[PDB]
């Protein structure tokens, strides 16, 4: 069956054509200003009346977020998203690029968004022309990392995502910490609920 | 479990309180005034670059929709969620309220909200007290009906939900054409990611 159902391919206008004819990105964070790390009994993505919150990164706010590396086998045998069933299009197989999330963007019992697929942006290195890649959500993870730090304490923000180790080195040039000096550029394919 | 993981318990602030002490409502259409009913081979939901396009109503953006009656129970049995798993704390045997949705609100591969959560307002009427109730989600369904006419033609607008049975009528005074004469107020419970 067709996928998308209706509309444009937008999967080959990020693949094939780099994105050309649609908007510039604004930022998710932007979408929810509100959606905030905060304390109610435990630390969480809350809102400013201590509601649940949750971002939804689309083509035209994409997600920048602190990222490490994974091993996607584990996690595709018995991590968070082992027993989804598999999707419309999902391989067979280990995907060739994965990713993980934090709970910034996901509901965990009824929006889990396990094997859904995501656009990631691969800057120019010395080695790699600037271009999007297609990714599988096959993990989540909790994420507490930034640019500048691995390890935000057991209570620091969960704004960190994942990328599988054969992605992650194609940000780098020959000139690592362990999570990426700079923050990574992605969004949920199939997503697109904010104007 | 706990259900919401984080947060305040949402639903016991309508379905108790109803809604003390949050914002009062916008409608989820100004989420995205760029999601339109759009011809691009077919008709269907569609932004203004031709890309699907679904909303997410929440507590802050409740969802304003025409309504028609349905039988829950050939839905259980063999409808769009027939074959979704029953996630947590959804009841045994058939719930008490239940709602269908159409295209404006899901992606059908990957983020179908089938046995998922929702609100939903009973306005005062001649037998029913103003108060809040809590729906599952059970059925996908066409939609093709406004306020004023239950069919708007084979391509028409597909912005129309349905209630179950016994959940409609509680919408009428003593004083029905097949719809509702007022837009039916709800949203879903867990999806708070709109600012």
């Amino acid at each position: 069956p067709r996928n998308p159902e209706f509309g444009i391919f937008l999967n080959n206008r990020y693949l094939l054509h780099n994105g050309e004819g649609l908007p510039k990105p604004k930022d998710v964070k932007e979408t929810y200003p509100e959606c905030k790390w905060r304390k109610y009994g435990q630390w969480a993505w809350l809102d400013e009346n201590n509601v649940q919150c949750y971002l939804g990164p689309s083509y035209k706010y994409h997600a920048y977020s602190p990222a490490k590396n994974f091993d996607p086998v584990p996690s595709i045998q018995r991590g968070a998203c082992a027993d989804t069933a598999n999707p419309q299009d999902f391989p067979q197989g280990i995907p060739r690029y994965t990713i993980s999330v934090p709970y910034l963007y996901f509901n965990n019992f009824y929006d889990r968004r396990c094997k859904v697929r995501a656009l990631v942006k691969v800057p120019q290195t010395d080695k790699e022309k600037e271009h999007w890649i297609q990714a599988w959500v096959v993990e989540h993870n909790g994420g507490n990392w930034s640019t500048k730090s691995g390890d935000l304490g057991p209570n620091g923000p969960q704004e960190g995502i994942m990328l599988d180790t054969k992605l992650y080195p194609k940000f780098l040039n020959s000139g690592d910490i362990g999570v990426l000096p700079n923050k990574v550029e992605w969004f949920f394919l199939d997503i697109n609920t904010i104007g």
